[PDB]
C-alpha cells in the first residue's frame, strides 16, 4: 500500500514525474537496466551455417547496491494545532504540505549528499550531507573516470575567465560531450544538461546543442549531463513505518515516520559531470 | 458564512489568488508558519546510543500580531439606481462592481499603508496611509535591519546613474539577495521581486536571475523580494457585520460595512526591500 | 427585445466587445458611473466622537447628454437578391453581412464625428462627419483643456523629427500622461493608447508602458489614452423602427432602419488626447 | 448534390477555406458582391423637407462574365489497383488523395493561368496556363489600370537593387497602396499581401504594414495586395459530369470527369498587383 | 493481425508517424505512388475534332524492389526478470520498452544502411550498417546523378570554412535545390531538410527557406533535402514469426523475432542529398 504514498509523492513534484520510482522487495541486490540503447536488429544465415544468438540488454556491471533507512520526524504545539483547524477542512491543507516539504526534502538531500554516517546533524550541515550517499558522490566514488576535476596537469580549476581554459561554455560542453560520452551515447535524443542556479546567465532556451534545465537545489560551481531517466531511487516496499502521538510535555504532538532508500544511477557510461569551475 | 464572500472576494481578483487568506477565530496571537523550508531529513543511531529528536516547522518568533477593523460606506442617488435598474438583470452587475472595487482597495490599502490611526481623512491622503498598517512599514518597523536605505556611510540615496553606486540593476539585486537573505533562502524556486510601474523599463521577461511581475498601486522608487507566499492577510471571522437603508435626506440610499482585518508578513528571513532610488 | 438584437451586435465584432453599451429609458439626463476607482476604505472613532460619512460613487459633474437618431437605409435589385437565395441557409449569410457592416459603421461614425447636423451629405464626407459627435470631438468641445495640440506658444505642429519637440514618442507619450491625467489615475491596471495605422511604425506591439492597440478606423495624427472602459455609447430602448418595401419601382426591395443613440465618455479625468502629430 | 463535393474540397485544403465558392444556377450574368464597404449610416430631416433615399451595397460595374468547363481524366493499370486494395480499408485513402490533387490543381491553374484555349497541352506548359483565364489575367486584361509594369517612363524593370527605384521592399508596398488603392479602401482590418516563394526573404511575420502569407505555386517576380475574400471562383451547379470504365486494352481502368467554372475578382478597385521585380 | 502491431509501432514514436507504412502481401514487384504532383487539370474541343487522353499517376520507372528479412533476438536472466515482476504492473512495461527500443532500431538501420550482407556483426559495426539498403544508399546507387560528392572538378570536399565553395549554407541549399530538383517539385508545400546533429548551428526555426528537423540517428557531414512523404518501408504481411522459450543453460529466458522489411523511396526526382561537407 506504500506505493500509493510514493506515486502521490512522485505525482506532486515536477521534477519528481520526470524520474523513475521502483520498489523492490529484497535489500541488496543487482539494479534494473532502463536506459541503455543498442542495435538489437541483425540478421545472419539461418539455413547450412551459423545459427543466430541474442543480445542482452540489462548491461549489469559492478552495482552492488545496499539500501539504507532514513527517518522524518516533527511536532507541533497545541495553539498551532487549533489555529489550522479553524480553517475550513484542514485536513488536506496539512497533508498537502507536508507531502510537498518531504518531497523537496528528497531532492536536497540527494543532488548534494555524500558520506552517509549515523547520528546526522543540523548544525555544520545547513544542506544534509551525511544523510546518504547522492548521485554526484555515486559518480565521484564508483567510477573515478568520466569526471573533469582537473585540466589534463596544472592547477585543478576549469576556468572560463580572460585566461581561460574553456573561454565558451558551450565549447566545454561540446568537449565534456565529445571525450567523456560513449559514442553511441553521443546522439542520445533525450540527453539534458543539470546546472545549478548561479551559473545560468539567465539563459530554458537552449545551451551548446542540449536543452538546459535548474533545480531547486544543486552545488554550485558544478554541473551534469545526462539523460533524465537514467538515475533514480529506490526504495524497500514493507519499511515503510511512522507513528504519531502527543505527549503532555511542553504540550506537543509529534510523528516519527521512516523509509528505506537508496540512490542509484542505472548506467555509468551514460553521463558526465564537471566541477569547480570559475567564472 | 462570511468565508463565502472573502473567497469570492480572493477568486475576483487575479493578484490576490496567488496569495492566503485565512480565518483566525481569535484577536490576537500567534502567527501560522506556511512559506517555511528545511532540511527535516535525518539520519541517527537508534539501537544502542542516542535517540532521535523530532524538528519544528513553525518558527514563532515575536509576531504578537493585532487585530483592527476598517469599514467601507458609501450611498447612490435615486436617478443613478433606476438608470442602473434599466439594466438587463443589473442584480448581478451591481455586484461584481462593488466586489471589485474592494477587491483593489485592500491591495492599495495593503502595499503602501503606514501608521494606522483613527478618524481617517481622504483629502491630504489620496492614496490611504493611515488606514492600517502594511507590508512595507511591517518590515521597516519590526526588524529594522534587512533594508537598504542607507549606503554602508554617505547620501541614502541607491542611485544608478553616471556616478550610481550599483550603475546595473541586476547587480543591485544580486547583491541584495546575497546579503540580506538566509542562505537556505537564497535559491528558493519560486522568489519573486515586487516593482512598481515606474522602474519597469517595458521589460515579465526577466530581470536579474528571478521572474518579475507588477502591482496595481506600488510606491515608486521602492522595490521588493520574496516569495509570492510569504506575506498574507488575517481577517476575523465571526466580524463582518453590515447595514444598508435609505434615507429621504438628500433622497439617497446608503449602506455601512465593517470588518476586522490585519496585515502579517509570515517570515521575516525570507525578502527584503529597498527605497529611496534614484533613476 | 431589441437589446437581445443589440447584445448580438455588440458579440458580433471584437472591439465592441471591449466596449459596454447600455439601455436608457429617458432621453437627456445623468449618466452611469462605471469606469472609475476611488479610495472607499477608512477608519474612524465610533465611540465618543465623530461619526463615519459614506463617499459617493458616482462623481457626475455636467453630464447633461442628449440623444439623437440615426438611420440606415438600403436596397436590392431583384437579380441580386435570386442570385443570393441560392445558397444553403442564404438567411444567416444574409444577416451577418448586413450586422457587421452596421457595427463597422457604428465605430466609424463614433470615432471621428463631429457637429451633428441633418440632411447628411455623402459627397464631401467619405468618412461620415456630420453624423453625430465623436468621443473626439466630445473631448475637443466639452472639456477644452486637458487636450495637448499646442507647444506650450508658437507653431502648434507637435513634432518628433529631427529638430522635434519629442524626438522619441514614448517620452511624449510619458509626458503627456504625467502632464495631463489625474495622479491616481496615473497608474491603473488597464490604461491603453489607441493610435490610428499610419503612426504604428510597425511596433499588441508592445510599448513602453499602456500597452497599444489599434482600431479599423481612426484620424492619423492623433493620439488618444484611457481605460477601454471608460468611453460608451447609450441608446434608447423602445426607438428602434424598421420597416420594408418591395416596390413596383424601378427595381427593388428596400429597407428602412432607425434607432436613437449617443456616444458618451464616462468621466473626463481618465483619459486624454492629442493631435496634430507630425512623423 | 455537387454542392456536398465542392464543400469537402473546399475543406480539405486550408487556403480555399479562406475563400468563398457560390454555385450559380445560370451561366452569363451579373455576379454577387461581398467585398464592399461604405458609410450606409445617414441622417436627414424627415419632417417638413427633403425624403431619405437608400444607398446600394452591390457595385455592379461591367463583369459579363462567363463560364467554361475544364475536365479531370486520368487511369491505373490492374497492378497498382491490386496493389492499393491490398491496403486496410483504402477507398477512404484513394478518395482524399484525389481530392487533395484536385484542390491543389484548382489553385495552381488558377494563379497563373491566361488565354483560356481549346486544346490544352501539357508539353510546351509545365505549369497549366491556357486551361483557364486567372485572377492576374483578369486585372491585366479587364482593369488596364491599377498595375506596375512600367516605371511612370524608363526601363519597365521595377528594381530593388544598388540603383533600384524602390531600394527597400515595405516602402514599395507603402506606394502602391497609397497610390493605386482607393482611400476608404486603404485601411481596411484584412488586407493582405500575396508573394510567391523566391520574394520570401524568409520574413508571416510582418511586412510593410501588412500581413504575408504565401501560395503552393505562384509566378516569380510577381506581387498582389487584396482581402483574402474580394477574389473567388464561380461554378455551375448542374454541370459536374463523371464516368469511371475499365477497358482490356493496355490493362488499365480510367475515369473522366467535367465541371463548368470561372475565376472572377468581385471588386477592381480593392487589390492592386506589381510584375517584373528584380532582386 | 501484425497491422495491428505494425501501427501500434508507428504511433509509438512520432517520426515514424510523418512517415507512411504500407503492407503488400507479394515479394518483389513495383511500387505505389504517393508524393506525385501535376496538373491533371486539362480542356480540349470534344466535339468535331480530336479526343481527350487521361494521363497517369503512378510515374513507374526501374523500381525492382525486393524484400529481405530482419531479426531481433534477446534474452533476460531471471533475476532481471523477478526484479521487473516486483513492478505493479509490468506487462505493459516491458511491452511498451520493447516496442521503442524497435521503433528507434528501425531508423537507426534505414538511414545509414549500406550493403546488405548475411551473418551481421557488431563488433565492427557499432551502428548497424550491413543490416538493410538504406535510403542514402538506395540514392546514391540507383540514381548516380542527384548528388554532390565532387565540386563540379577539384578535391570532393564541399567546404564553407575561408576558402570555401559555399561560405554560406543557405546559399548551398538554394543552389542545391535549384539545380538538382524538378521545376514543379521546387515549390512544393511541404519540403524539408533533414540534417544531422552536428550541422545544426543551435538553428527548427527557418534554413534557406525551408523548415528543417532533426533525427535521432544520423551520418554526420551529410544532409537530404525531400518532401517527409517520399521515402517509405515495406513489409510482407504474413511474414512476421516469433517464438519465446526459456532454457536452464545459463538461467535465461529468450525470444526470436524476424520480419521480411525493405526501404524504398518512391520518387527520384524529388529529393537530393550532399555528402562530405567540412565545417
Amino acid at each position: 500500500v506504500t506505493q500509493t504514498l510514493m506515486n502521490t509523492m512522485q505525482e506532486s513534484s515536477d521534477f519528481l514525474t520526470r524520474i523513475n520510482i521502483v520498489p523492490v522487495s529484497e535489500m541488496k541486490g543487482e539494479k534494473i537496466g532502463i536506459g541503455v540503447t543498442g542495435s538489437i536488429a541483425s540478421t545472419t544465415d539461418t539455413a547450412g551455417g551459423t545459427e543466430r544468438q541474442p543480445k542482452d540488454f540489462s548491461k549489469l556491471a559492478s552495482n552492488k547496491y545496499e539500501c539504507d533507512q532514513i527517518n522524518f520526524d516533527f511536532y507541533i504545539r497545541y495553539k498551532t494545532l487549533d489555529l489550522w483547524a479553524r480553517y475550513q477542512d484542514f485536513q488536506l491543507r496539512i497533508r498537502n504540505a507536508i507531502i510537498k516539504r518531504q518531497s523537496l526534502d528528497f531532492i536536497m538531500a540527494g543532488f548534494n549528499g555524500v558520506k552517509r554516517a549515523e547520528t546526522s546533524d543540523r548544525s555544520s550541515n545547513p544542506m544534509l550531507q551525511d544523510v546518504a550517499v547522492g548521485w554526484l558522490q555515486k559518480y565521484r566514488n564508483e567510477a573515478p573516470a568520466r569526471v573533469m576535476s582537473k585540466v589534463t596537469t596544472t592547477s585543478e580549476v576549469i576556468r572560463v575567465g580572460k585566461g581561460g581554459d574553456y573561454a565558451s561554455l558551450d565549447a566545454l560542453v561540446m568537449d565534456a560531450t565529445n571525450n567523456l560520452i560513449e559514442p553511441w551515447y553521443q546522439e542520445d535524443p533525450d540527453l539534458v544538461v543539470i546546472v545549478g542556479r548561479q551559473l545560468l546567465a539567465d539563459k530554458q532556451k537552449r545551451i551548446g546543442n542540449l536543452p538546459a534545465v535548474r533545480v531547486p537545489y544543486f552545488p554550485a560551481d558544478a554541473m551534469l549531463i545526462t539523460k533524465l531517466e537514467n538515475l533514480s531511487i529506490y526504495y524497500m516496499d514493507d519499511s515503510h513505518r511512522r507513528v504519531i502521538e502527543e505527549n503532555p510535555k511542553l504540550d506537543r504532538v509529534e510523528n516519527y515516520e521512516s523509509m528505506n532508500i537508496d540512490y542509484v544511477v542505472e548506467d555509468y557510461a551514460a553521463g558526465c559531470l564537471v566541477e569547480k569551475i570559475k567564472v
